[PDB]
């Protein structure tokens, strides 16, 4: 920290005016703890620099002083410890509220046209910092909404300035005009195309459900969607689904003689039975690689593991059983069964995986995701505790019959909760006014108050969840576009769409710039 | 989505059982299908090996079924 | 009054011990009814670990409504 | 359950003060330790020349609001 | 249960002579939206009788913002 950092935050002109002509360096970083990110302590980020602080504190006069005064002018594409720039600190500072997307937005664009101005041939925003993220790729990922949908759709209407846009309004005729977005880094680039950094979020981003409605993005995904990837989504479907017949008509069919592996008998049955176990096996294999690529390509961190990621876990949960009863069956051990029968009961709920991405049906199977993981689980935790405690004070109370065990009498009660409780299920004991206590203050705090809280609670969370699985379908389909996309396994460069327009023609150099627009002609009954 | 989880623990279970009286999609199918309707005998049938496997997917199903997904339809009919 | 809609837990592990003593007592005087008493503080003792999921913040919600409910609308529903 | 959602929000943070405060007041081992915050000088001028040690505990806060 | 008038005694800081000793909150610095202050923590932590803390804690459960005074700053932070 150095007496400039004070004078900009202190909000003195003055002292900043006689700091920079006194030969203060506008490019010292104040670079301790204090200044960083460093989550887990208080702290203030916001750029490191006297031009960023400037620029994060809605100062504009400084930052123009800063930029072109006569002593000692800042250096507009300086980077900090992090690597990151002024537009890099704007982004980091946005909170996705009105007053400060407004600010935000306002500063961001006096830069781009200050930066034009000072240097025609430099381009800020496709400066990356350490982590390789341009300002547009950072605020994809880190969820700040209001500057991604400032930038995608930004049109500057002024000379020397044109070229900073990335829409532009061919014609417009009443509600309804024309418009070409840019979408250089949203469709595809070197790392970080916008699409991939939104689909690829960690799960903690706030707005990654909402993100994918901004105009360009939700017209770009439902073009993806109809002309490429729909087609190719219903044949992996239909192929999914065959596989899980083959699958269970394999399964169903095996011979019941002891002792894997079984000898082909000389027969068509026989030849028909191994064809489905080896279609079985290869898809078990293929399913085993792809979560392998999964997991190499995105690395999550055991956290996210399961609050995201969750179809992928299953589908890889199922080939592990499927491999795991290949290798019982071939050392010769009737176990392999158990192994397959739960890989072919996962092969058909992972069924569902298909229905998300419908708009109508997908929310039914976003909804099981997050109740078993959140909300079955606490449920059954509590339940489990009732029935070991009222199990084991039953067990105990039992003396020398049929069922006086854990297992038996386990079951027993759990048979309350299925509405096929016996209630008189032994008389193996003495003080039979106890036993019977014990079983209906059982029933009575199970099946009736419990059961009807978890019906209540599931009507609370599917009511607080409804609105955000609306988006969490669109979400999904754009998933599935980029993995399509990345895949394609034909050599296809169809799937790079929007054709090579020209915008200007005239950057502040001659050459001309073709841009890869996206033509959307869009409607608006409002704003007249 | 009931379908879906009836048949693929229906083909699970009828896969474990051999040479029962069951052992077919259609006995397997009804029986599981009585546990949504409160009368799921959870022990219609010892035919098979491996007694922890064929009670585990009974669980299993029952508390997919019977617990969640039957009161995520109550909520959402609530909703509707 | 403040018996039971406060110190509910602390109502719940006395009873526990409670119950453990009684049974014991019976025990000693040569009455088979001490396993009467012995399995409802066995049920008790389970039970009363919900005491410990208070103060988590998604944990305890369950074990509060528990309580409330059972305290206001489980008695008047059982009436 | 509607009703009482918003009060368990916080029964946490009460149940929770409340295990502190028993585990603070039981101890078991003579500790000193959970008075924290450490006796620092606040002041040190009251009405009269006195110096003021107050056991201030130091919390540092971040508001976006109230510019 | 009075919350606001706790929360005022809690956080009081006077910015004049001969009263500052009254304050409760004082502020060291404050660079940007973050501020570190110190906050006196008499009669919270550990008092004679009747520290805050176990006042609100053994409330009698009529006290009408018992669940809502621990969110006052100093004694969330301290608590946590
Ligand atoms: C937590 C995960 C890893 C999970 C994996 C397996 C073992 C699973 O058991 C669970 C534990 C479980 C078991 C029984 C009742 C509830 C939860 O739940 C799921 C998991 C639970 C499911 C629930 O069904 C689904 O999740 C279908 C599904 C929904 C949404 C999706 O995006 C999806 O993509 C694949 C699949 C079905 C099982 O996979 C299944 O068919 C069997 C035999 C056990 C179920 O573990
Ligand atoms: C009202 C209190 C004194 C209560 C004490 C005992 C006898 C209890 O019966 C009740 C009466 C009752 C019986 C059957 C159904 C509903 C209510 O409910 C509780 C009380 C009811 C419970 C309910 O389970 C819980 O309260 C666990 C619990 C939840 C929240 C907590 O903060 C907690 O701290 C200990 C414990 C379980 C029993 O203690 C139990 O395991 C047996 C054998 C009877 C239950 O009396």
């Amino acid at each position: 920290q150095t007496a400039l950092h004070i004078a900009i935050e202190r909000r003195n002109m003055t002292l900043v005016t006689l700091l920079v002509e006194n030969g203060a360096d506008v490019q010292a970083a104040a670079n301790g703890d204090f200044f960083k990110k460093t989550k887990g302590r208080p702290g203030f980020y916001f750029g490191e620099l006297p031009l960023s602080l400037a620029a994060c504190t809605n100062q504009l006069a400084i930052v123009k002083f800063l930029l072109q005064n006569s002593w000692q002018p800042a250096d507009i594409s300086a980077r900090d410890s992090v690597g990151n720039t002024v537009l890099h600190a704007l982004v980091e500072v946005a909170d996705n509220t009105v007053d400060n997307t407004k600010f935000v937005t306002s500063m961001y664009n006096e830069i781009l046209i200050l930066g034009a101005k000072l240097h025609p041939t430099l381009k800020l925003e496709e400066i990356t910092n350490r982590k390789g993220l341009t300002p547009l790729a950072l605020a994809a990922s880190s969820g700040k909404i209001g500057v991604l949908a400032y930038i995608l759709q930004r049109e500057i209407h002024e000379p020397e300035c044109r070229h900073l846009s990335r829409k532009f309004t061919e014609w417009a005729y009443g509600p309804v005009h024309s418009s070409l977005y840019d979408l250089s880094c949203i469709d595809t680039c070197e790392k970080n195309s916008v699409l991939e950094v939104i689909a690829y979020s960690s799960s903690e981003t706030p707005n990654r459900h909402d993100m994918l409605l901004v105009e360009p993005l939700n017209r770009l995904l439902q073009d993806k969607w109809d002309r490429f990837v729909k087609r190719i989504f219903y044949f992996n479907f239909f192929v999914y689904c065959l596989y899980m017949i083959i699958f269970t008509a394999a399964a169903y069919y095996r011979p019941v003689e002891g002792l894997p592996p079984y000898k082909l008998k000389n027969t068509v049955g026989d030849y028909f039975r191994v064809t489905g176990e080896i279609l079985s096996v290869s898809g078990g294999v293929y399913f085993f690689f792809r979560g392998i690529q999964y997991f190499l390509q995105r690395r999550p961190s055991l956290k996210s593991l399961f609050v995201d990621s969750y179809s992928e876990i299953l589908f890889f949960v199922q080939s592990l059983f499927m491999l795991v009863s290949v290798v019982l069956y071939f050392s010769q051990r009737k176990e392999y069964v158990a192994s397959m029968v739960f890989s072919l009961a996962m092969g058909w709920t992972n069924m569902l995986y298909y229905t998300r991405g419908f708009q109508q049906m997908g929310i039914y199977a976003v909804m099981i995701e997050k109740m078993i993981l959140r909300d079955l689980c606490r449920f059954m935790f509590v339940y489990l505790v009732f029935l070991f405690g009222f199990s084991t004070a039953v067990v105990t109370l039992i003396e020398d019959g049929k069922y006086n065990s854990l297992y038996s009498t386990c079951l027993e009660l759990f048979k309350f909760t299925i509405g096929m409780g016996d209630l008189e299920f032994t008389e193996n004991y003495d003080f039979k006014a106890v036993f019977i206590i014990l079983l209906l203050a059982y029933v009575i705090l199970t099946y009736i108050l419990l059961l009807n809280m978890l019906i209540a609670l599931m009507g609370e969370t599917v009511n607080k969840i409804a609105q955000e699985s609306k988006n969490i379908w669109k979400l999904q389909r754009a998933i599935t576009i980029l993995d399509t996309e990345k895949s394609f396994l034909k050599c296809m460069r169809k799937a790079f769409r929007s054709g090579k327009l020209l915008q200007v023609g005239f950057t502040p150099d001659g050459k001309d710039d073709y841009r890869w627009c996206f033509r959307v002609d869009e409607v608006n009954w409002t704003t007249w």
